[PDB]
């Protein structure tokens, strides 16, 4: 089951602006992005704040800290910069900005680089420089997902924006992806074999649909560390999911559980050990709690 071990709010604040979280290196600490564009760190047990730090002038909506806990990657509302690169080892100050990227995430086998989102259109910058070294977008093979977020795979040869496969080497689309929705533009699967766009699965050979599975319709996904478990939540107020999340076999996209916590999710997830899991969730306007879970 998903047994509830804990909750918090946002210390001191008459209305809790909990948006989204991610779990730190630091063991049994947890950083939340608020509503008026703040990064805290808390001890996710006892409930209490730890550290505060002032990131944007607006919401924040999305942030994801590096596996080496040296940078942090957040993304905020109507701010410019819209995203941002932090050092989190000495002072935390900030690295590079991101312009209009209303979305940016690490490569993934090496987190050298940062792969932004404006619309259709993806972003690559170097760590380092900050220098952008690639814009992809080809207007003959674009599928105009409303939400669309570009993403390296496993091994960082391969980028998924807008439902197009790019070499990164070569910077060529290299395959498109039918269009089947009008939001929702894929992930990669960990194993490095599938990618899931929607409820379509496709393999990455051959191009051939392997599965559709129809509960992920709507859904952003995130796996366990393992890639064991799938996450998903339907996207829908300043909410960006409903009121459940799902989980799949990973290996066989077989459903698990469906968790309906009553309440609007604005994030959730993992710890690095999959021990725990933290939700966001509305209580009411604007007064979110962080809930902790036992997976
Ligand atoms: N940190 C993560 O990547 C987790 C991921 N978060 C988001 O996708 C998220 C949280 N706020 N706005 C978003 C969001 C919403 C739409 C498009 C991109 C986004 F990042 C997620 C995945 C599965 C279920 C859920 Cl409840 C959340």
């Amino acid at each position: 089951a998903f047994r509830p071990i804990s909750v918090f709010r946002e210390a001191n604040e008459d209305e809790s602006g909990f948006t989204c979280c991610a779990f730190s290196a630091r063991e049994r600490f947890l950083m939340l992005g608020t509503c008026t564009g703040q990064l805290k760190l808390y001890n996710v047990f006892s409930g209490q704040e730890e550290a505060s730090y002032n990131c944007h002038n607006s919401a924040i909506t999305h942030l994801e800290p590096s596996r080496d806990g040296s940078l942090l990657l957040t993304s905020a509302t109507w701010s410019q910069p819209l995203s941002a690169l932090w050092g989190m080892k000495s002072v935390f100050d900030m690295k590079h900005s991101f312009t209009e990227d209303h979305y940016v995430e690490f490569s993934k086998h090496s987190q050298d680089r940062v792969i932004g989102t404006k619309g259709d259109i993806a972003h690559i910058y170097d760590i380092q420089t900050g220098n952008k070294l690639l814009t992809l977008f080809n207007p003959d093979l674009a599928n105009n997902y409303k939400r669309n977020c570009a993403t390296f795979n496993p091994t960082d040869d391969l980028v998924l924006n807008d439902g197009v496969l790019w070499d990164v080497r070569s910077a060529q689309a290299i395959h498109k992806f039918d269009k089947f929705n009008m939001n929702i533009s894929g992930v990669f699967h960990p194993n490095g074999l599938e990618v899931i766009i929607n409820t379509e699965i496709w393999d990455l050979r051959t191009f051939h649909l392997l599965h559709t599975v129809p509960a992920l319709d709507q859904c952003r996904v995130v796996f366990n560390h393992t890639g064991t478990v799938m996450y998903g939540a339907m996207l829908q107020m300043k909410s960006p999911f409903g009121s459940s999340f799902r989980t799949f076999n990973a290996t066989d996209y077989k459903p698990i559980a469906t968790i309906d916590v009553k309440r609007n999710i604005f994030d959730l997830c993992t710890d690095t050990k999959d021990c725990y899991l933290a939700v966001i969730e509305n209580q009411g306007n604007m007064d979110t709690v962080c809930r902790l879970y036992e997976v």
